[PDB]
């Protein structure tokens, strides 16, 4: 019902699979999301001073259009660009996050901001940001079942099982989706401006759907898609309950199967998100970019194969 937030001591935070089942065992998947605050000791790494000439192969222009809290956004493909000319970009007059008494007020400036200037965003970066020295909560080992996947299948998905880098700047969105799979997803925000997420609690998916589909007529399984936008008010409107968190940097944000989300960016950010797996999504896949459920079900569900 509410987003949790955990704040995990070092010891707690060891091993990723044991903690996320402790998650759950509080309820924290029925929110669709739940934030995890690492202990003080832990760095993702040392120093961000070596990034400027990270390559953004193809950044993408976002363009909406629509009107009152119901929009779609398309993606245009820029020419390359290195992190150093994106962040300068970002900070930009043009581009530049608008001044702001408070997060309301930002929130409320960005909804009242679509259609208008397109942002360009820096997604989908085949990348990691970790260094191997990190050896808890590191998204390029989390260690999951998911591994399965290239370890029995050979079966390697960029952003799916392998991390991918988001460079953000204002306004820049991610629509309403669920994973691929129906699979878990973790966000660590490395540094920059925050992340705000928006979810709608499993229960409730197919009520979304639903407003969806007559939201959107022309278009209408859209959703995972990630094309579609819809403002709280419109949520509220429609009766679809949802939580709001705020992620900023140093945090991760945890989505569980059938968690709806979508949201945007604050300003220049760096995030860093890779998918992974529980036991418990394995009847998730089952019933769902697609793979095979062969080797999950053979050596984890024995049983029931
Ligand atoms: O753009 C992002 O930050 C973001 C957030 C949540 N999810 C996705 C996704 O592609 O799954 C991307
Ligand atoms: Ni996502």
């Amino acid at each position: 019902h509410t987003i949790m937030t955990f704040y995990p001591t070092m010891e707690e935070f060891a091993d990723f699979n044991t903690y996320v089942a402790y998650m759950e065992s509080q309820g924290a998947h029925q929110a669709g999301l739940a934030k995890v605050i690492p202990p003080k000791e832990w760095k993702a790494r040392q120093m961000y001073d070596d990034i400027e000439d990270i390559l953004i192969a193809t950044p993408l222009q976002q363009v909406t259009s629509g009107q009152g809290g119901v929009f779609t956004q398309y993606h245009k493909k820029k020419k390359a660009m290195r992190v150093g000319q994106y962040r300068r970009l970002a900070n930009s007059k043009k581009y530049q996050t608008p001044p702001h008494q408070n997060f309301a007020d930002l929130e409320q400036r960005y909804w009242k901001s679509h259609p208008g200037n397109p942002p360009i965003y820096g997604a989908d970066i085949s990348g990691s940001l970790f260094e191997e020295s990190t050896k808890q909560w590191n998204l390029g080992h989390l260690g999951t079942i998911l591994d399965l996947l290239e370890q029995e299948c050979g079966v390697v998905i960029e952003g799916v099982n392998t991390p991918y880098l988001y460079f953000g700047m204002w306004k820049t969105t991610f629509a309403w989706h669920t994973e691929d799979m129906d699979l878990y997803s973790i966000n660590y925000l490395h540094f920059g401006e925050p992340k705000t997420w928006y979810v709608v609690p499993p229960e409730h998916g197919q009520h979304l759907e639903r407003l969806a589909r007559e939201l959107f007529p022309d278009i209408s399984a859209f959703l995972r898609h990630k094309v579609a936008l819809i403002s709280p008010t419109v949520l509220k409107e429609n009766g679809i309950p949802f939580n709001c968190m705020t992620q900023e940097a140093g945090e991760f944000m945890v989505t569980f199967p059938y968690g709806y989300h979508a949201g945007f960016n604050h300003g220049f950010n760096c995030a860093e998100a890779i998918n992974f797996a529980t036991p418990r999504w394995i009847d998730y896949g089952k019933m769902a970019v697609t793979f095979s459920m062969d080797p999950f079900v053979r050596i984890v569900q024995p049983e029931s194969y």
